[PDB]
């Protein structure tokens, strides 16, 4: 029977070490961590991430300032408080919500953000830099995924690592995640013949295609590490992930719940990025 | 067997040819010829051999070219008003800085102060990042040349399982976003593999990119592979041969490139195609 990856308990944990941070940042009389986070209309869902990230940030003791801006803003607008934003030195992470209106420029408005405090760790710089094998700010959901393979004291090094999905929110950067981490690294997708091949292959195995059930549990190689990432919700309310959770753990050696698995990471890696621009890059001692 | 050879000397004529189509066309039309900055500090003979083959080999295409050469003691901030200067100037389409620097300088530090938009190499983190997440601009010379010895000669990479010998960030790391651009599925070996073989053996498109002569015998060549060897290595002998035991691989592989003659030659046509996409997209559109 597989080991959990309780990735609510390292999520809190992560949390708790920040929080403990800023904690000792205020003792020495140094600013907290400033999140600053830009919205251009009133979509419900957007609605909802500002609360997230407000919510996260009043949790460990930040400053969060929150942009909430018309629909007629111009694009130009934006970028201006982008520049001023970049300029501000007590912010140290910007997010701007997506979706913009239509006839924003999103990639001109997010590539505007200065890399040191793009604290979601996708402007193309900080992907390449990672890319790179000298990684600044992250995407968030793939470092937190390596927080929990460190977290469980997994050695990563020479492990055969296959990813199922290859988006640019999750595969890509986590194949560079695990190449950095010592894995040979193996990025599937929707043209990978014979996937089944691979999973049975693979020590580590991170899927992250958001269909449930698309890996069946019988192909995981017994011993595996198995990183859930889908989080799909199932018409009688109950939420699964793209790997079939209970034939899978009886091969594994870990495995990822769905729901409290990778999901808490993604947050809590948020919140980690922003304290280290201010630690690191904006308000170094 | 008898692989068909994959004749990189032959398509970078091609290709220098096409550009310099352009070029003239450019110059017909009353246009600026793309222009190449080149940065020297310093006096090794390290330097001055890469250099002239460019002063010239973008000069064969009708590029202008201007070096730079500056005193070893350059200060690392003159260095850097430099590079502000070639990047505002309209008439620069590509910057190349060489490398080593002097000590003392930060390497880093001078190289991501190009702008992208005239990183011909393709090494700045920006242009990696927009390369690994879909969206490339300016790309990494061996593997954009690799991509297009694969274009030309209509091999279909869409589902390949491709491996990459090596992770390096000048080859084995953009190699395997290219590829994954292009389709495949995308293994990337290195010094932590456990049994290089296996994945070798399964390989329908091979890269190798480890700079040691024969270090992958042809036993390892999967029946069909299509092979791509970076290596050049000199030999206490004169001239080059290649990461792949030529012989042995081409009775099994169905492509395969030689050595000299196979990548050497694309890496260097992609950097002027990259100049002048840099020139017509970029700069002068």
């Amino acid at each position: 029977a597989a080991k959990i990856i309780d990735g609510k308990t390292i999520a809190q944990q992560v949390r708790s070490e920040v929080a403990q941070k800023v904690q000792a940042r205020i003792a020495a009389g140094l600013r907290a961590p400033g999140l600053a986070v830009v919205l251009v209309g009133s979509n419900p869902a957007s609605q909802i991430y500002v609360a997230s990230k407000r919510k996260a940030c009043e949790e460990v003791g930040f400053v969060s300032r929150s942009y909430d801006l018309p629909e007629t803003t111009s694009e130009a607008e934006l970028l201006e408080l982008i520049d001023t934003l970049n300029a501000d030195n007590t912010i140290d992470g910007i997010l701007v919500q997506l979706p913009l209106p239509a006839g924003i420029d999103n990639v001109k408005v997010l590539e505007r953000i200065h890399p040191d405090k793009d604290v979601d760790g996708f402007h193309p710089y900080n992907v390449g830099r990672l890319c790179q094998r000298a990684p600044r700010l992250r995407p968030c959901t793939p470092r937190g995924i390596v927080t929990l393979l460190e977290r469980y004291n997994i050695d990563t090094f020479g492990l055969n690592a296959v990813v199922i999905g290859a988006s640019n929110i999750v595969g890509r950067p986590m194949s560079m995640e695990l190449l950095l981490a010592g894995c040979t690294t193996t990025v599937t997708h929707r043209f990978t013949k014979n996937l089944r091949h691979h999973v049975e292959n693979a020590d580590l195995l991170i899927v992250a295609v958001g269909k449930p059930g698309f890996i069946p549990g019988d192909w995981i190689k017994e011993g595996a590490i198995v990183i859930d990432v889908g989080i799909n919700r199932l018409e009688n309310g109950k939420v699964v992930g793209d790997v079939v959770f209970e034939d899978a753990a009886k091969r594994a050696s870990y495995i990822t719940p769905v729901p409290g698995g990778v999901g808490p990471m993604t947050v809590a890696t948020l919140i980690e990025n922003t304290l280290q621009a201010c630690v690191e890059y904006h308000d170094p001692q």
